[PDB]
């Protein structure tokens, strides 16, 4: 009764890319769905479920950077999108904003998922500044449309990738770092749903922290040794890639996983790190999992909303 069905939906080129790379990484008990106008992109997708939208509009090509085409394509394929989502308790929609299919279709996909009762999370990118103003303006319109259609939204400005690379870092490695935001969020929620805790949080706690909230932060931190709880908590909340930082969070789900050495003192330390960084009076849903396979490692999972 506890095993909520999670689906990750990539919409458009960048979304499809993220799905392919997450499948390559390995991720079980999550169903992947690839949605695109671009038939050739879908032919290369590794997702078990593929939905080609807008064939009568685009003749099987991509949207050619036109959000109107992405929106029309998704609206006309509503039933096929519904069929793929059916059964979902939680849907993550990922897309690169600024082109046509992601910008236009991802908000339609999210609205369909929300009206099917799924807890609906968007994780989307904004374009690099070097792509120019029209891409950014189109992306802004997509982001606003996404915000209206999801329960929670995580935006990754691609310009932040320029903050974490050196002059040689392969573009594909930078893209994998952006992928981690979505992948680790999904994994942390999957683990929370599946693993019974000593202070047990479940999918109903996820729904409470995320339903109808707007901006969100999802983070995981892992540390060991001295100060592990503080360091893990800091890692969970500190991503350089996020538009929405922890500052201003008024609601937090925090789950700590450790071995039998997990101390009460360090749990409070981790909670205090999150509360202080939010710089608000935070309402916390606190959970603890004891994994005796763990020795000195501690894992802190954070979901923050209420901005
Ligand atoms: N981090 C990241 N950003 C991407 C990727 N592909 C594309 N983008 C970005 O997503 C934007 C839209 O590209 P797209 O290929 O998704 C256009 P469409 O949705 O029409 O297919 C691009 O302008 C670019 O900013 C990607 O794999 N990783
Ligand atoms: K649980």
């Amino acid at each position: 009764s506890h095993m909520a069905t999670l689906k990750v939906i990539g919409v458009g080129g960048g979304g499809n890319n993220a799905v392919n790379r997450m499948i390559d990484h390995g991720m079980n008990n999550v169903e992947f769905i690839a949605i695109n106008t671009d038939g050739q992109a879908l032919n290369l997708s590794k997702a078990e479920s593929k939905i080609q939208i807008g064939e009568k509009l685009t003749r099987g090509l991509g949207a050619g950077a036109n959000p109107e085409i992405g929106k029309k394509a998704a609206e006309e394929s509503r039933e096929q999108i519904e069929d793929a989502i059916q059964g979902a308790d939680m849907v993550f929609v990922t897309s690169g904003m600024g082109g046509g299919t992601g910008t236009g279709a991802a908000p339609v996909v999210a609205k369909i998922a929300k009206e099917m009762g799924a807890l609906t999370v968007g994780v989307v990118t904004r374009p690099f500044s070097f792509e120019g103003r029209k891409r950014q303006t189109q992306a802004a319109a997509g982001v606003e449309a996404m915000k209206a259609a999801v329960d929670t939204l995580i935006v990754i400005p691609n310009d932040r990738l320029l903050d974490i690379v050196d002059k040689s870092t392969p573009m594909m490695e930078a893209f994998k770092e952006a992928d981690n935001v979505l992948r680790q969020g999904v994994q942390g929620i999957s683990d929370l749903i599946a693993v019974s805790g000593e202070v047990n949080l479940d999918f109903a706690d996820v729904k409470t922290i995320m339903s109808n909230q707007g901006s969100a932060l999802m983070g995981i931190g892992v540390s060991s040794g001295e100060n592990r709880a503080v360091e893990a908590a800091k890692k969970a909340i500190s991503s350089p890639l996020l538009e929405t930082s922890i500052v201003g969070a008024q609601g937090v789900l925090m789950n700590i996983t450790g071995g039998e050495s997990l101390s009460l003192f360090e749990a409070q330390e981790a909670a205090d790190i999150v509360q202080d960084a939010a710089d608000e009076d935070v309402n916390m849903i606190f959970g603890t999992v004891i994994n005796p396979e763990l020795q000195d490692e501690i894992v802190v999972t954070v979901i923050a909303t209420g901005f």
